């Protein structure tokens, strides 16, 4: 693969579901190794997990006093469609939620891709690896394509499921909006996050119910933006990656920390 940028700028604005105020983001086209970067009042924050600030309910990132909130949905999918060099301008705190899944963003990223003069220095997972969290596990191993599996066991209704992303499944995971349960809500309210959360960009689930009327977009919808979210914080890596990924009830907080041991040791 060849390094890529957007053919030209592109803007996403809407408001960020942690801060619940309105931000806007400007992906600008940048030349080969310039890398993944985001640009709020005159910093420039690196995708890397160096930066990494905050990892409960989304990943954050921050640098000499400048912080972004829940950078991973936009990563994950500019880590699918291989974009490798781009500056993110972020007026707000947070990346624009959207409707909670990456569909917008890939959209209108796909149609605008530049290659670029360069191979790609893909990210390989050279030898095997696991990380464990009391219950939670994440597995990562060899492999010449990006493979990632998630399997979440929830205390509701959807029970035990699991989900496999492969290369060129793309769209099967970048409509899986991000999603809570009823009882998480108050608490997340409390610690002072999902500020800007709705119906329209949350998945709100009961112990049996679907809050939302338009319903779950797959049966494992969940699974599936929980494998979104892990390919976004694997971008964190600093470049596109290539390795069979298994999550068990992963999150943030232990996606960030599988990076930053491949990081270590490889
Ligand atoms: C009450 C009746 C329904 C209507 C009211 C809806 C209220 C919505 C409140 C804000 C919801 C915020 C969603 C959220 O933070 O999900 C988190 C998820 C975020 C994510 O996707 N990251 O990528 C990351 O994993 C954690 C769990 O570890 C999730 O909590
Ligand atoms: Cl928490
Ligand atoms: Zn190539
Ligand atoms: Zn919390
Ligand atoms: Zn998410």
């Amino acid at each position: 693969g060849l390094e890529k940028t957007v053919k030209e700028k592109l803007s996403f604005e809407g408001v960020g579901i942690h801060t619940g105020e309105y931000s806007k983001l400007i992906i600008h086209p940048e030349k080969e190794g310039t890398g993944i970067r985001f640009f709020k009042n005159g910093v420039y924050i690196p995708a890397r997990h160096e930066f990494v600030v905050h990892t409960n309910h989304s990943t954050d990132l921050g640098f000499k006093g400048q912080r972004i909130k829940t950078v991973e949905h936009i990563l994950s999918v500019l880590h699918l469609l291989e974009i490798t060099n781009v500056t993110i301008e972020v007026i707000g705190n947070e990346i624009p939620i959207l409707d909670g899944s990456g569909w917008e963003f890939y959209e209108a990223i796909r149609k605008n891709i530049l290659n670029q003069n360069r191979e790609i220095d893909y990210f390989v997972v050279e030898e095997p690896i696991i990380v464990e969290d009391e219950g939670r596990l994440i597995k990562a191993e060899p492999s010449d394509t990006l493979e990632v599996t998630y399997e979440g066991e929830f205390k509701n209704f959807l029970g035990r499921q699991k989900f496999t992303f492969v290369e060129g499944n793309e769209e099967e995971i970048v409509l899986a909006r991000t999603f809570a349960f009823d009882w998480e809500i108050e608490h997340i309210k409390k610690v002072g996050l999902g500020k800007g959360g709705s119906l329209k960009n949350t998945l709100v689930l009961g112990k049996d119910k679907v809050y939302n009327p338009e319903g779950l977009r797959y049966e494992n919808e969940p699974v599936r933006h929980k494998v979104f979210d892990l390919i976004g914080d694997l971008y964190l890596l600093g470049s596109p990656v290539k390795g069979k990924f298994y999550s068990f009830r992963g999150g943030h907080s232990l996606n960030v920390k599988l990076v930053k041991e491949l990081a270590k040791k490889q």
